[PDB]
């Protein structure tokens, strides 16, 4: 099928900083994150969470697995899902693979990249369809993880979208904007 990429972005492209996240805990862009992310209207399937493996440990455990999603980790020196995850998988193909194999088949509603810049700018590069869902947090953040450039050869801003608020939003005095790109390549 296609792909999703969500991703909260600092005005310096910075998305992480020591394994957590650069800005302090927005609740209603977590919130925002969860519901794009859980949101599946196909009763008896789930949405597939990818994630790189430092992007699993930055989640608080307690949170781990992420509900009402099936959690699939990418590492290629690990050989068992970490504790709590769903899944392990060596590579993105491996994962997509994983989709229509018996372990997932007629799980999966949709697929949802969420995991740390080298998967991001991997799933951004993939064939066919891609949404990035991407908020851009309006200040500069002290980072040492980054998005990768959003190529506009290939990706379009789309002006609106279903589902996802237009106007600049503003929680703990930090002002955010949701944007979602596409490209048909
Ligand atoms: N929206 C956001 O703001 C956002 C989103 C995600 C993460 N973050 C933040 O960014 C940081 C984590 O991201 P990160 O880029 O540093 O790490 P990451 O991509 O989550 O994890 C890096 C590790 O994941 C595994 N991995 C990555 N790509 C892979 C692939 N294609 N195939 C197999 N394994 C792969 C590798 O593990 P092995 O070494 O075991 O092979 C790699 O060392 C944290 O600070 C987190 O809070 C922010
Ligand atoms: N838009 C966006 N914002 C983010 O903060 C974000 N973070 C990551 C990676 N980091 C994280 C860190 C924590 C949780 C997390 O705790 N999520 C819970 C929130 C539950 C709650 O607020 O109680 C979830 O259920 O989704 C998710 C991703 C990936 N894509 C993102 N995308």
């Amino acid at each position: 099928g296609s792909l999703n990429c969500i991703v909260a972005v600092s005005q310096n492209m910075g998305i992480g900083k020591n394994g957590d996240l650069p800005w302090p805990p927005l609740r209603n862009e977590f919130r925002y994150f969860q519901r794009m992310t859980t949101t599946s209207s196909v009763e008896g399937k789930q949405n597939l969470v990818i994630m790189g493996k430092k992007t699993w440990f930055s989640i608080p455990e307690k949170n781990r697995p992420l509900k009402g999603r099936i959690n699939l980790v990418l590492s290629r020196e690990l050989k068992e899902p970490p504790q709590g995850a769903h899944f392990l998988s060596r590579s993105l193909d491996d994962a997509l693979k994983l989709t229509e194999q018996p372990e997932l088949a007629n799980k999966v509603d949709m697929v949802w990249i969420v995991g740390g810049s080298s998967v991001y700018k991997e799933a951004m590069n993939h064939p066919g369809h891609l949404k990035l869902f991407v908020t851009r947090i309006m200040q500069d953040f002290e980072s040492d993880t980054f998005f990768p450039e959003i190529d506009l050869e290939k990706y379009k801003l789309l002006p609106e979208y279903p589902g996802v608020l237009s106007d600049v939003q503003e929680e703990k005095g930090i002002k955010y904007k949701f944007e979602v790109y596409e490209k048909n390549d």
